């Protein structure tokens, strides 16, 4: 009868915490689906959901969620994995009567010449160890469907993008099927999209300069954007070089009308090619249509800005600044620091400036602008310029679409960029302690991963795969960072923290480069290394003045590279991590939780997910009733004010609002010293206000960031 | 008191002076009505002191205008004023104002920026003694004061702010960039422009022997084709040609519809409609410092979201139909209309009529229509749709492939962005057009008679001037240069038809207009042909002509199985046609002239006079020198045809004679413009550009006259509908 149910909820226990998890407690919302002929196929995917809505009670009771629906997902599809690639590669759509693919010819016969090792390879218990929000992700739009109905089991995708990476390499292809199964990490949307497939674009972050300040190049600059868009990729524009409002035409007595006009087309560009799906656009501050870029957004594009050094010192010397039109000023986006400092008060000693301001009115239209919006974001130039191993190739015009990846581009190249991301709270032992060997041996796999892409990405412009060919450069980021402070029981602005902070990185970037190092010693290094900052046997590090903890043996790492080289040139960029971590469960890349509640949709469902870690403390501490999640809700979910919790767990489970953002961009800068590229610092200011925020850029740009701020969050 | 002179010195106030300088260009001007003390009179109203003999000069010119009311001679006594004042403010000698513009330094910015062609100042400083003196200074004193005041505004080169072309100056520069080392054509050119026997189109009064001559304004292109790769070079083409200032038409119908699937990746299609979100956003962009045209086939999908469209910045391109006959067809007898995604349906546009048709109904019976209206209702969608903004233009494809001379390249996809022009477009080739009037109320003599002769002639020598700027023109793409070497068109048309008419005393719609009509389009036709094929005897046909229509003798009034009157001797000319070719694919070309008539005092192109009061607020001069000629007009006779918006047919004192010539364009039968309009369409080989001027507009009335003109033969059968 009603045991009937609750016996078959039971089977699906093991492991859970059974004083909170109550299987009865399903079956009562549950019994009342029970019509003549209710196929238990719903009544079981109705048990799912219930489970879900109990999230709030315990957190076991989601992972009971998800192995209801993984067991009628395994009970829908089939188990032998090659024979749900065979059916995949068949598909014949029945409206066009035509053979579609869904999976490359290439792979599945690489799947059925080695289909033994490969079949058996796969552990579909793994199916299993999701939650029930991460699973639905993937569920959603990662499992490939044929016909409405998902044939890809996880498994069968892991191991698919896990043979779209490696090819013909089998153990190789296990490997990373293992890895990857077992949850250490994971690479990026595209990659687990796409691996495998027959538009294999696996890149993410695309960035370009415009080609020229004409029409030609404006177009020629607009069709890239337009085709890049279509493999859905990041987009960065650097613009800075085209001319302003009222310029001159010599080609028609016309006058130029500026960036405004020309950034509408762009935006319908951004509009028209979806498969929002915007454009990152970059402005250097001497530029003068500058007040109506933050003018546009008080509208699909991001804004940010190319900072030099000079504006901002201007600006807290309250000093006047020049605006110029780039036709009337040419060459001051091809150039930086010193050179740029002489170059630019050289054009302005000779009266070639269109308007002049005082300095701080710019900059307090900015603050403006990013209070109303959160942008634009901020990047320095000469940070991200002087800290470069790419430096040799020219000046660094702008970044991508997330800031976090600070590469060239030119008339001829537009940089690109695979992402992969390690899950940082996978490595903390039971012990209490950070399995730092472990975390070294799996970013050499994720370096190779990485890099073997590169060569058998599908590129929608020529101009992109040059690039990428010339300079092999991989961005390799992290997520679960809270998790993993959180798991050690640090609190995140803990010393504690700060340490554990500054030797995860030291570490990912040894492992990182040890990869890279091993790569050229067979690949050889990369075209571009001969002039690099590296092959002169300059580090990230050494670029900040920073001396690392001995945790590794940095001096032994340096001889191996002097005799081989590297066969990428940059290695290293936390990136959003956007619903890759949803799916791992984890907090999303190096931030702290931002509420300890918050919401997730799945379909048509609403749901209320408590901080998993703190709802398995407070549970286990008898805490927890129905009054405090209420409580709890009522401040923007922060334990602070609830009378009746340990003030380490208060500690332990601070929102980022209540943490120091300051704290938050000096350990961005202590790890920043160990990043090649840059990371998407989001920055949460609470009762914001212009001095409250002048002072927080000021502080990030002194502390040496490449990137100060990605978005900005406000109440 | 005192004026102030020109030296800058102060001397008495002497106005006779004035009057008797009125007088002194008088020359023929009617004195029974023009009066040289009365605009004296006027001009010292108010005089203070001090004001100086230049700002008279303006003050006589701007009176004698506001005169024309008085008589139309006015117009002409206060151009003379004003091209006497320019004359006074500028160099005489014309070799002399060619170096000026040439070694021409920008004050505010320092850098050498030639104002005409090295090239063209070297030839023409080559040969400064002939040039200078085979100019005639004394034409400039022809125009009317408006004209004139227009020639100022926009086409005479300006110096530092100031005018320093004249209107001969200018004149002789254009044909000198026509004509290069050939002085001998070059003067002659210069003799017939000074003489307004013609006028060549803006771009090419513009452009003409300076840097980069963009001398033609027809571009037409077909979209590259059904891919983001496509659509983007389509769209910097465009671009670019807007920079080098084209006007555009644009074949759009192969664009997979809204929700057609992308294979490659994954999801669906957009749409059309969001698509030229981004034409219109590249047209307002990109403006030099006019717009586009976008032609659809009615069996799109996409069509309705088309319509609805403009029918309210969602508008900045202007849309046309390109009607394939089987529409009409379904539309008269109440049948069923499919719609479908050219993706699915390939081709459709790349066929025509008979083949069209057979093709449309493989798709149909195999089941590849995407949705299915009733024929009428796409109709009501137009028609509401031109009740509310005048657009979409209407051509009819088959008409425009079954009667193209181009025929032999395949189907045509498009027209120009003002309809007239009919040419062959592809991935390969963009087709450009290069035009000229003829002014017709210039082949009316004193004897009352039209001078078809000199017509003919006159032709000739535009046609080889046409020719010639193909060879020179500036390609803003290669694909237009392209174009136009393997099929070397040209655009021909005329302005001042309803002056041709009222001159000769035929009223619009009358019996000798009509066949006057046939007669002066039939003369246009031949002598084309002659200079064609004789520059073909010269310079060998064209390179796509062996397996044109004209190649194995059939002229355009052949596929539309009409027969000339014996004006000319066609029977003739086709035998000389068959011994040597011709050098031009297309001649023929009716289009809007809107700035070169109201310079030449003329009335637009081919369209009827639309009213007898224009605006200022002045008379039409021909019924004004007519009405004062019979002593029938007096004082208060302005206001009355104001009373009608333009109309003198309540005026009793006006006999019916004059009634039936001064009939506005809106007490005129529209069908039987389309009756004109068809019958002189028989000898253009492209088209014309056709407006529909309809008072109050039912769907009754533009549904009937649609199926009209359609039934007439035409190809554009309308291009702007005016509705007041
Ligand atoms: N004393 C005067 N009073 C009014 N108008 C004058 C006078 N002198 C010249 N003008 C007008 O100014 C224009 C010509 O410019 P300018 O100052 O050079 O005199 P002008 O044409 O050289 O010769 P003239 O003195 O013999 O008219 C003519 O419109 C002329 O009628
Ligand atoms: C044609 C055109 C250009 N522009 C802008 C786009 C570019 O930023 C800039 C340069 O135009 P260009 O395409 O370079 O114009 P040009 O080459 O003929 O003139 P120049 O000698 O000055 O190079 O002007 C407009 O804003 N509006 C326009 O209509
Ligand atoms: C990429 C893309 C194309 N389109 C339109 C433009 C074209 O009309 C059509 C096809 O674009 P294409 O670029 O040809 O699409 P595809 O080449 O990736 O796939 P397929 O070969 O099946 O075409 O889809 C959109 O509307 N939105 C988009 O985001
Ligand atoms: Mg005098
Ligand atoms: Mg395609």
């Amino acid at each position: 009868m009603f045991d009937k149910i609750t016996s078959r909820i039971q089977k699906l226990c093991y492991g859970l915490n059974m004083d909170f998890v109550d299987p009865a407690q399903i079956t009562m919302k549950v019994i009342q689906g029970l019509y003549s002929g209710v196929t238990t196929v719903e009544l079981d995917t109705l048990a799912a959901e219930t489970a879900a809505t109990l999230t709030t009670k315990h957190p076991d009771y989601a992972i009971l969620a998800a192995r209801i629906a993984v067991s009628n997902l395994h009970k829908e599809t089939k188990k032998v994995f090659s024979d749900v690639m065979e059916d995949l590669y068949n598909y014949i759509n029945p409206h066009n009567g035509k053979h579609s693919p869904m999976v490359a010819k290439s792979t599945l016969d690489i799947v059925l010449a080695n289909k033994d090792r490969l079949n058996s390879a796969i552990i579909y218990d793994r199916d299993f160890s999701y939650n029930y929000f991460g699973f639905k992700t993937l569920e959603r739009s990662y499992l490939l469907k044929i016909n409405g109905k998902v044939a890809e089991r996880p498994q069968h995708m892991l191991m698919r993008v896990s043979v779209g990476i490696h090819k013909e390499d089998i153990d190789a292809a296990i490997e990373t099927y293992n890895l990857l199964s077992e949850r250490w990490f994971t690479h990026a949307s595209p990659t687990l999209f796409n691996a495998g497939t027959n538009r294999p674009q696996l890149s993410s972050c695309f960035l370009l300069s415009m080609k020229d300040d004409s029409i030609e190049g404006i177009y020629d600059t607009l069709k890239q954007c337009a085709l890049i868009s279509k493999s859905a990729g990041g987009i960065g524009v650097a613009v800075s070089c085209i001319r302003a409002t009222g310029s001159y035409i010599a080609g028609t007595n016309g006058n130029s009308n500026g960036l405004v006009p020309m950034l509408r087309v762009y935006n319908n560009t951004a509009r028209y090619v979806d498969q929002p799906g915007a454009f990152a656009i970059y402005l250097e501050p001497w530029h003068l249509d500058i007040f109506e870029f933050l003018d546009l957004k008080k509208r699909d594009l991001f804004f940010a800005l190319w900072i030099p050094d000079l504006f901002m010192k201007r600006v807290e010397t309250n000093q006047d600044w020049s605006l110029m039109c780039p036709n009337e000023c040419p060459g001051l986006d091809e150039v930086w620091g010193e050179e740029f400092e002489k170059l630019y008060a050289s054009y302005e000693k000779q009266g070639r400036v269109r308007k002049v301001v005082k300095a701080q009115q710019l900059w307090y239209a900015i603050i403006e602008s990013q209070t109303e919006t959160g942008t634009p974001y901020m990047l320095y130039k000469d940070s991200c310029n002087r800290k470069s191993n790419q430096q040799n190739l020219g000046t660094i015009k702008c970044s991508n679409l997330c800031t976090e990846i600070v590469e060239y581009t030119s008339k001829d190249e537009v940089a690109v960029c695979n992402l992969a991301s390690l899950a940082l709270n996978m490595y903390v032992t039971s012990e209490h302690t950070y399995d730092f060997k472990k975390l070294a041996e799996v970013t050499k796999v994720v370096v190779r991963n990485l890099n073997k892409i590169i060569d058998i990405n599908y590129y929608p412009v020529p101009e992109a795969c040059l690039s990428n060919k010339r300079h092999r450069p991989i961005g390799i980021g992290v997520q679960g960072l809270a998790d993993a402070f959180i798991l050690m029981r640090y609190p995140f602005e803990s010393a504690e923290a700060q340490l554990l902070n500054k030797q995860i990185f030291e570490t990912i970037y040894y492992g990182a480069l040890e990869a890279s190092c091993d790569l050229a010693k067979e690949q050889g290094p990369y075209e571009t290394y001969e002039g690099s900052p590296v092959s002169k046997g300059i580090l990230q590090y050494d670029m900040w003045n920073v001396t690392p903890t001995d945790l590794w043996d940095w001096k032994v790492l340096k001889e191996k590279i002097a005799k081989y080289g590297i066969r990428n040139s940059l290695l290293i960029a936390p990136m959003p991590t956007a619903s890759t971590a949803q799916i791992l469960g984890n907090n999303e890349s190096i931030e702290p939780y931002t509420s300890n509640i918050y919401t997730r949709r799945v379909l048509s469902g609403e749901f209320q997910i408590v901080n998993p870690h703190l709802l398995k403390d407070l549970t286990e501490r008898g805490l927890w009733h129905e009054e405090m999640k209420n409580q709890i809700i009522a401040c923007n979910g922060s334990i602070q004010s609830i009378p009746e919790i340990p003030d380490d767990l208060k500690q332990l489970y601070k929102t980022v609002w209540e943490i120091s953002q300051k704290t938050v961009l000096k350990m961005a800068a202590e790890r920043g010293a160990f990043i090649d590229q840059s990371q998407s610092l989001n920055i949460h200011i609470a009762e914001p206000n212009y001095g409250k925020l002048t002072s927080m850029h000021f502080y990030g740009w002194k502390q040496g960031l490449k990137t100060g701020m990605y978005y900005l969050r406000t109440r």
